């Protein structure tokens, strides 16, 4: 599964909302990645996610591989919306 998003948060993706996003990813059996500006990290790894330094107005790409990948992508979409991060 693959989807691109636009970041709409004034502060980009950092701190507590980034933490909640990682926690959403971690619920799923699938392996899940976040990619910004040509660098891909494990979305279950908060260190990697913070390392990307994702700013306001970025385009990001989430990918998920596994048998619950669709659930994962829906849940991540929902978290990105609930946290005011991306659409």
């Amino acid at each position: 599964a693959e989807k691109t998003f636009k970041v709409v948060s004034d502060s980009g993706i950092h701190a507590r909302p980034a933490t909640i996003l990682v926690q959403t990813a971690s619920k799923w059996n699938s392996e899940i990645q976040l990619e910004y500006n040509g660098k891909t990290v494990n979305l279950k790894s908060i260190m990697g996610v913070m390392s990307l330094g994702i700013p306001k107005g970025a385009t990001i790409k989430i990918t998920a591989e596994g048998a619950d990948a669709a659930e994962a992508m829906a849940a991540l979409t929902d978290t990105l919306a609930k946290e005011g991060l991306a659409e």
